[PDB]
């Protein structure tokens, strides 16, 4: 995350880091718990990753440097990514991780509710990306869970600023016309989470951008409420 700041403990329960144990652990991607066994994310953080025996998520995190050997964890028992997925860039970066075994809710680790289709038109006016990612272009995992407020821009704004892509319906974006703050590497997979009358949304899934926090470039992120009907899908054994 560049331009923000350290969350507070248990700030975003529904955050998760999501490990790799090859060749050695580091955080992979960011993730979110939306389900008792499910934690949503993004496709293009599985590039490269033939076998969910070598992923780990973690809930209830703040640092990083709480991970140890003898933390505890939720194996993946099942990597799924949207069939129409092909590269981030084009959309559909959206995953779905069946954990082999429950999460037990508490103050520190419980699921964000999904947006409902009768708030597209809704407002939200606050809004905050979150992670372990970069600060800048060129760095490195953060130890402490960072946090920065952005707002929501219309497609057609965003539209504007990437001129060689295409911004469907199914992205929304998020950033200030003067960048400062945004997503960077090792956010990905994270949340876009969106407080509404008391009540926070999964709105978004960090997916891409061009640079991290550059002018007029704002974070391009999965459109959940687009996948609500997919989620469902999925989800039901
Ligand atoms: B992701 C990843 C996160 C963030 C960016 C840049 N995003 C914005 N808004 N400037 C690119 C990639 O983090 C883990 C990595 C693994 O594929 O991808």
């Amino acid at each position: 995350i560049v331009g923000g700041t350290a969350s507070v403990r248990g700030e975003w329960p529904w955050q998760v880091t999501l490990h790799t144990t090859s060749p050695t652990q580091r955080h992979l991607c960011g993730g979110s718990i939306i389900g008792n066994q499910w934690i949503l994310t993004a496709a293009h953080c599985f590039y490269g990753v033939e076998s969910p025996k070598i992923l780990r998520v973690y809930s209830g995190i703040l640092n990083q440097a709480e991970i140890a050997e003898d933390t505890s964890f939720f194996g993946v028992q099942e990597i799924i990514i949207h069939d129409q997925y092909k590269m981030a860039e084009s959309g559909y970066d959206i995953a779905l991780l069946k954990l082999e075994t429950t999460v037990n809710y508490a103050d520190s680790q419980r699921p964000i509710s999904l947006p409902s289709k009768g708030d597209r038109n809704v407002i939200y006016t606050d809004c905050w990306v979150t992670g372990w990612g970069y600060r800048k272009l060129r760095d490195k995992i953060q130890n402490t869970l960072q946090k920065a407020k952005i707002p929501l821009v219309t497609n057609e704004e965003c539209q504007k600023r990437y001129r060689g892509h295409k911004i469907t319906h199914k992205m929304i974006c998020a950033g200030y016309r003067e960048g400062g703050k945004d997503a960077c590497k090792g956010d990905s997979g994270g949340p876009l989470s969106c407080k509404h009358n008391e009540v926070w949304h999964l709105v978004g899934i960090t997916s891409w951008g061009e640079g991290c926090a550059q002018r007029e470039r704002p974070g391009v992120y999965t459109n959940v409420v687009e996948y609500v009907d997919w989620i469902l899908e999925k989800t039901q054994a």
